[PDB]
């Protein structure tokens, strides 16, 4: 129970607010001189620097957590498969070098066998870190055409502002091996002032539409068609409005040939306009019937069978359907086809093998599958005990379908559902994620529910290897991010993983309020003056842990960044004593009463609210976690951390939050402490070694 921390100076400085209850208030702020970039507080962050490794360096587990980090590190990364008219299937796959992803080919016409290695079952067709020697250039965006014979790709330099569009045979690679031999054979089009849209073939394959700007604010776009095997100056303008400059444009086209779809945006939110036209190619001068006219809701359109047009849209339903559009008719028909579901976000359709549509819904931060009919039938559910994101991958025309998979326990897995195959045998699984020291097999995710203060039920992701009991006996990290209508999602961590496996640890995640879980409702229930409930449902969740036996008593740790910094040292600050093991704030904001003064303030306004207002003031200042530090409360093992090369959050909330703390329990039984990222697989776990064998020290775990 030490008291030797480094001596902080408090200077006589007072900051003076208005609050519409209390009126003038002056507020002393001692460590102000920590806002300010001295070698007074140069040599002050290495006294506490140098702190925080002394009692590091008494921890040798830091250094066999670090070499398990490392080993659990890297993996490769892909994407399903597509099958292209040539009868070779395409593909991304990163080997976990380079930052860029390399598309292959399959070396036969036939579904590879991806437990053989990517290299054995593919060629390169597609290698974009070599787009520029020296790595400089990216792909954006890519495309196949629709009989497979050709591919266009946006290529970003990272000066430029625009991207340019290439296009290329699918039978000339880029390669190392291609560039070697000599010059690039891609085709001479260079379509450039390519921004902000999808590029979209024509079912011709003759060309494609993309949006474009004037040459060198964005204003007065333009979506375009260019042929390929052209000059951009053979491109038609398919549509611009010289009266709306700020406008920018979306296509799409129909399997089937007959239509092109025109959408319009205004704005940042998800209304848009969409007119439809019909073909022979594409030209100018396209007579446009203008069905979503008027900036009403979203509207994306999914396929058509004739003058049937299917719609994914929230017109009338937040949580989205589908109608159909019958455009024979004179008027154009409106009906739904799938309706809305009141507790479950339609979040993507997709018609499969021309009778069926595949479609994906999220309830309750998790996503369901399911199979219909070209009728609306829900046919069934595939992968029902799947806990994760999934999305949809495919061709109408074609046989089959894919689904990419990810959650806690893998960062992905392919699976595909086979129409030609035998009932009980039409879903597999294509590939899965390989990692050292790791199988996504050996971990289970679940979720609970727990009562927060006000009676609200918020549900609570549970990660642990499977042979991990939920008897009052494991310890928990308990994540969270809390604010700005961001969801706490599943996601993907070697580092947790191999923490739960190493010490028999669980993860838990609560859908706290201010997030994004439950839509902007959600977020509402925990903003400005709601913020209070953020941090209760945050404290409630580490106390159901214990209550329920998910954990033992203690031994839940607290962890978030960013606005997590903030939720970790505010629910230290306002939990009971006890409540929480160990807590690891990253980069947070801590002095909520002048955040809004510093770089990237002013965007925190809309989730805390303006300590400037009188009224609002009143609400921030019980939640300061800078001006609510008590006396006579012990607080839980406390290492800070800030990343000094992240501008960000100013390290100044840190910095007056540490010294509030060690002079307001300096002798706390338990050492609170700041530490300064070394880094801005050998020098990559360093940080995390540190802060997760802080954790397990100061909740008495043993390797």
């Amino acid at each position: 129970a030490p008291g030797n921390y480094p001596s902080t100076r408090r200077s006589d400085h007072v900051d003076t607010y208005q609050s519409a209850s209390k009126g003038e208030v002056p507020v002393p702020d001692p460590y102000q001189w920590l806002e300010e970039s001295t070698d007074e507080v140069d040599k002050w962050t290495t006294a506490q620097a140098d702190l925080a490794q002394s009692y590091l360096d008494q921890n040798a587990d830091i250094q066999k957590l670090a070499e398990k980090f490392r080993a659990s590190r890297n993996y490769a990364k892909f994407s399903a498969p597509t099958l292209l008219d040539d009868g070779h299937w395409y593909w991304f796959y990163n080997r976990g070098l380079q930052s860029q992803s390399v598309l292959y080919r399959s070396k036969e016409p036939a579904l590879p066998d991806f437990s053989k290695g990517d290299d054995n079952v593919g060629d390169v067709f597609f290698d974009p870190n070599v787009l520029a020697a020296d790595g400089s250039a990216g792909m954006v965006l890519c495309k196949f055409s629709p009989d497979g014979k050709f591919f266009a790709y946006a290529v970003s330099h990272l000066g430029g502002d625009y991207s340019t569009i290439y296009v290329r045979s699918t039978s000339s690679p880029l390669s190392q091996a291609s560039v070697a031999q000599g010059v690039d054979g891609r085709l001479s089009d260079e379509v450039k002032w390519f921004k902000f849209s999808t590029i979209i073939w024509t079912k011709d394959s003759k060309g494609f539409l993309y949006q474009r700007y004037p040459a060198r604010s964005d204003r007065n776009a333009m979506m375009c068609y260019h042929k390929v095997g052209t000059t951009q100056e053979e491109d038609i303008i398919v549509y611009q409005d010289n009266e709306h400059p700020e406008w920018i444009y979306g296509a799409d086209t129909s399997e089937d040939g007959k239509y092109l779809y025109l959408y319009q945006f205004k704005d940042t939110s998800k209304k848009n306009l969409l007119w439809v036209a019909e073909l022979d190619g594409v030209k100018s001068g396209i007579h446009w019937r203008k069905v979503v006219n008027e900036y009403a809701a979203d509207y994306n359109i999914i396929t058509n069978h004739g003058s049937l047009v299917y719609i994914k849209t929230n017109l009338n339903a937040p949580q989205y359907k589908v109608i159909t559009i019958d455009l024979s008719k004179d008027e154009p028909e409106i009906r739904d086809f799938i309706p809305e579901e009141k507790d479950a976000k339609l979040a993507q359709v997709n018609c499969a093998n021309e009778e069926y549509f595949v479609a994906i819904y999220k309830r309750n931060v998790k996503d369901e599958i399911y199979l219909y009919s070209k009728a609306g039938v829900q046919l069934t559910r595939l992968a029902p005990d799947f806990v994760g994101a999934a999305s949809i991958a495919n061709r109408q025309k074609q046989t089959h379908f894919f689904l990419t998979l990810s959650g806690f326990n893998t960062p992905g897995t392919i699976a595909r559902y086979d129409f030609t195959a035998p009932e009980t045998q039409r879903f597999s699984i294509l590939r899965t994620t390989k990692v050292n020291e790791l199988d996504p097999d050996d971990f289970e995710s679940t979720q609970v529910w727990y009562e927060s203060k006000d009676g609200t039920k918020i549900p609570m992701f549970i990660v642990r290897h499977k042979s991990t009991k939920f008897d009052g006996t494991a310890a928990a990290i308990q994540y969270g991010y809390g604010g700005f209508a961001t969801s706490a999602d599943p996601f993907f961590s070697p580092i947790i993983l191999t923490f739960l496996q190493t010490y028999g640890a669980i993860f838990a995640v609560p859908s706290i309020r201010g997030g994004g879980e439950f839509g902007e409702e959600w977020h509402k229930g925990g903003r400005r003056e709601t913020k209070v409930n953020t941090f209760d449902d945050f404290i409630a969740a580490a106390q159901f842990l214990v209550k329920n036996k998910y954990a033992a008593p203690g031994k839940v740790a607290i962890n978030g960044a960013s606005n997590g910094g903030l939720l970790v040292m505010g629910s230290i600050v306002r939990a009971p004593e006890g409540t929480f093991g160990a807590a690891v704030p990253e980069g947070g904001v801590a002095d909520l009463l002048k955040f809004h003064k510093f770089t990237g303030g002013q965007a925190w306004i809309s989730e805390y609210g303006n300590p400037s207002i009188p009224e609002e003031f009143d609400y921030i200042y019980p939640l300061s976690p800078v001006h609510n530090v008590r006396t006579d409360k012990v607080m839980p093992a406390t290492l800070i951390t800030v990343n000094i090369g992240d501008g960000r959050v100013v390290p100044m909330h840190s910095f007056k939050f540490i010294a509030t703390l060690q002079h307001n329990v300096p002798q706390n039984p338990h050492p609170l402490l700041i530490k300064i990222d070394k880094s801005w697989t050998d020098k990559n776990v360093k940080d995390a070694a540190d802060k997760w064998g802080f954790i397990a020290r100061a909740l008495g775990l043993e390797l």
